[PDB]
């Protein structure tokens, strides 16, 4: 056939320069959990050209996990190790897969992630954030996903939740469990359990994901981060009237601290044709200037 072709990243094969012998690593406490399995902190000795003694976070399933899932865990990690390195992206330090079962070692961010980080301080103030915090929030996210966005890889679970606050407070995209790579359409396959107060309708309605379904979720974390972490649409549960007010074109009321200019770019986002929507990369040169 063609001699030409795109490269599927999930069908190559484990790269074995990622891999690590888990008798490097010291096993901490639980930092995330769910039925799929956890992550928890732990010390790699020797890890690549970095500190001898060094804070990791690693991801593994439950001993529980059948086939299916031991797949996804292996193509995640496929897909973290030919993106490359970003400064805003929790990036991948290697991997275990001999001798047990696969471990996925990642950058460890001190902070947390940047939900309960914007709530405690909206908590701690009420017993201080600047609007310059959450702009440079906002721009680092922008600009990890405009590299994502340029490896033809959408994320499909942004959310305050999923980024991530390393050294210096310095916001990463996290958590690439639903991430996937095309090119052009994704279809969902079905029945996972999905983020849908953050998904474009496209999504919902048509099962349909691009890059610019990612766009519509940014827009939301924005609202989230405008209004130190509220959950979107407030009081309103996910069912046939949340569906509606979405197709119909209803969207969430400006934030608190998000000044209009902020607010425009958050309405843009969730214009209901996708191709109407910015690109990650003019949402960078708008929040640089911010
Ligand atoms: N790669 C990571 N690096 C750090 C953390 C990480 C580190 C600490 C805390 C935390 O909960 N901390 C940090 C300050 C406040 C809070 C205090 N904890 C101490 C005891 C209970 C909560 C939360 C995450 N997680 C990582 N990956 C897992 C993950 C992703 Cl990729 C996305 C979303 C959630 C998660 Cl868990």
């Amino acid at each position: 056939g063609n001699s030409y072709t795109f490269i599927d990243p999930t069908q190559l094969p484990y790269n074995e320069k990622w891999e690590f012998p888990r008798n490097n690593l010291q096993f901490g406490k639980t930092l995330g959990a769910g039925a799929f399995g956890k992550v928890v902190e732990a010390t790699a000795f020797g890890l690549g050209k970095e500190d001898a003694v060094l804070k990791v976070a690693v991801k593994m399933l439950k001993s529980t996990a059948h086939a299916d899932e031991k797949e996804a865990l292996m193509s995640e990690l496929k897909i973290m190790s030919h993106l490359g390195q970003h400064e805003n992206i929790v990036n991948l330090l290697g991997a275990c897969t001999h001798g047990g079962p696969v471990l996925v070692i990642t950058e460890y961010c001190c902070y947390g992630d940047l939900l309960n980080f914007l709530r405690r301080k909206a908590e701690a103030d009420l017993d201080p954030l600047e609007l310059r915090d959450l702009l440079h929030f906002s721009s680092q996210v922008a600009q990890g996903m405009a590299f994502l966005a340029s490896k033809n890889c959408i994320h499909r679970d942004v959310a305050a939740r999923n980024v991530l606050l390393t050294n210096g407070h310095v916001a990463k995209i996290g958590d690439f469990g639903l991430a996937r790579d095309i090119m052009s359409n994704y279809i969902v396959k079905g029945n996972a359990r999905l983020p849908v107060k953050w998904m474009a309708p496209e999504s919902i309605f048509d099962c349909v994901y691009t890059v610019q379904s990612d766009v519509w979720s940014y827009g939301i974390l924005l609202w989230e981060i405008f209004s130190l972490g509220l959950n979107p649409y407030p009081g309103i549960l996910v069912n046939s009237k949340f569906y509606k007010l979405v197709k119909d074109g209803y969207q969430m009321a400006q934030p608190a601290f998000a000044p209009k200019n902020i607010y425009s770019i958050m309405q843009a986002c969730w214009a209901l044709e996708p191709t109407h929507r910015p690109t990650f990369q003019q949402i960078c040169s708008f929040l640089q200037e911010q």
